[PDB]
């Protein structure tokens, strides 16, 4: 479930505003429930790909604290 959410996150959600982004997340989660694959609700792609070392090394380079730019 996390890898299919990871794929849709890393591909689809570059040019989407946050309200419609959350709407599309919950829509695909609903479809996952309809087709019965085990995916959670509180998954974050940062929790699976971005390490704290790289996060610090990129925040020191001129990055803000907003999750959208992260």
């Amino acid at each position: 479930g996390n890898c299919i959410i990871s794929s849709i996150y890393e591909t689809y959600f570059g040019h989407l505003n946050e309200r419609e982004r959350g709407d599309m997340l919950v829509i695909l989660k609903r479809l996952l429930g309809k087709f019965a694959v085990k995916y959670d609700v509180n998954y974050r792609f940062i929790d699976y790909l971005v390490t704290l070392d790289e996060k610090m090394k990129w925040l020191e380079c001129g990055l803000d604290k907003n999750d959208y730019f992260l």
